[PDB]
């Protein structure tokens, strides 16, 4: 099976995810952050999961934060809302871009002008078969319930955010 | 010194870098690929370089390919052309976005319809001083320099981005 895949993460102005934010996304307490993550692939049995998302004052995602949004696929922040996924098909190379979309309502946890939203994405299998990967599990099913995904099958992305300090 | 920084890589339609390209970028022989790579940061003394870029039939950037277009900052492919960089400054949170822009001409040397463009970005220092990073060097300077240790890392895991390409083929 073809498990070649690339991932992307982008912030958007609204929950129609029509227009990507230029240049650095500004946020304030009780404004929404709109997050689109995607995998581009050429195998229908191949899916992905948003393993973890969290914010911190550090671009390096190895640094610890207690501002967790998603953890082990389950939403940990109470404001996280999912939108429908969107699959864009490129039938000539039989490729598709599979997009997952969510938002959260920004909380005043930190006090730095710039913050970083870090999301870790991992590949999974949509169908018990010749694809060697954990089965895709929905966010709701994660919460009502933890295998190691190999480095080429996962990626962390980090987007910057600007905040006006009070 | 603040060496916090995030990177982006985006493909575009022309040398104007106006319209981002769809999720899979179509290529063909003798046609252009326009690439913009950016850093967002909060230190005027911090810069970045495009260390290496190559194309291959594998999404895994560990698998090397003989189709290398930039190596150790120097353009190895004669088609590579750099354009005016853009620098946007945001005074409220004291941040800046610096964009580097380049193009190459695709050559079709694989026999797969889906390819991947891999670029590795590294941080550098614009001024000798507090950043424990190598000095920034321009692509042309990197091509002419006989300084073997100009370029170094202390990182052991550094920043790579990969963009999918479809080779139109027919
Ligand atoms: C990521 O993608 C690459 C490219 O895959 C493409 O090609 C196939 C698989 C199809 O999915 C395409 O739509 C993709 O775009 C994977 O590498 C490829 O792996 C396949 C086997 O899984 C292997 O298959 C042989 O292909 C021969 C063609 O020769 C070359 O093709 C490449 C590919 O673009 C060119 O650049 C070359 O110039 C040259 O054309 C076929 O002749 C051969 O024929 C069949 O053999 C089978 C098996 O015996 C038999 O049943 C049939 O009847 C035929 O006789 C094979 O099918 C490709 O050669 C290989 N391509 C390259 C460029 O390496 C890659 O898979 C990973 O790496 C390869 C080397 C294997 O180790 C895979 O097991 C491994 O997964 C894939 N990566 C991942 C992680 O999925
Ligand atoms: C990445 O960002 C953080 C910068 O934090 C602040 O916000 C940004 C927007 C910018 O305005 C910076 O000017 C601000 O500092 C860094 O974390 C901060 O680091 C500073 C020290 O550089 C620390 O503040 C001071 O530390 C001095 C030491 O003289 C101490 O006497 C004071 O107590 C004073 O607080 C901040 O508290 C710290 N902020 C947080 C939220 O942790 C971060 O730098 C790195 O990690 C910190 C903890 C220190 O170890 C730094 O040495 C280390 O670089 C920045 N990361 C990088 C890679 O630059």
């Amino acid at each position: 099976p073809n498990s070649n895949a690339t991932f992307n993460m982008e912030l958007y102005n609204t929950d129609l995810f029509l227009v990507p934010s230029p240049g650095v996304f500004s946020v304030a307490e009780n404004e929404h952050v709109y997050v689109e993550v995607s995998v581009t692939k050429a195998d229908q049995d191949l899916g992905f999961a948003i393993q973890t998302c969290f914010l911190s004052p550090y671009s390096n995602p190895d640094r610890m934060s207690d501002y967790t949004i998603i953890e082990n696929i389950c939403p940990k922040d109470d404001s996280v809302k999912f939108y429908s996924s969107k699959r864009v098909h490129f039938p000539i190379p039989h490729a598709e871009v599979d997009k997952k979309r969510f938002s959260f309502l920004f909380k005043s946890v930190f006090n730095t002008s710039l913050l970083f939203l870090h999301c870790e994405l991992t590949l999974c299998s949509r169908k018990k078969g010749s694809l060697k990967l954990p089965r895709c599990v929905t966010p709701d099913d994660a919460c009502t319930s933890m295998i190691w995904t190999m480095m080429q099958n996962k990626k962390t992305f980090t987007k910057p955010l600007a905040v006006v300090l009070q």
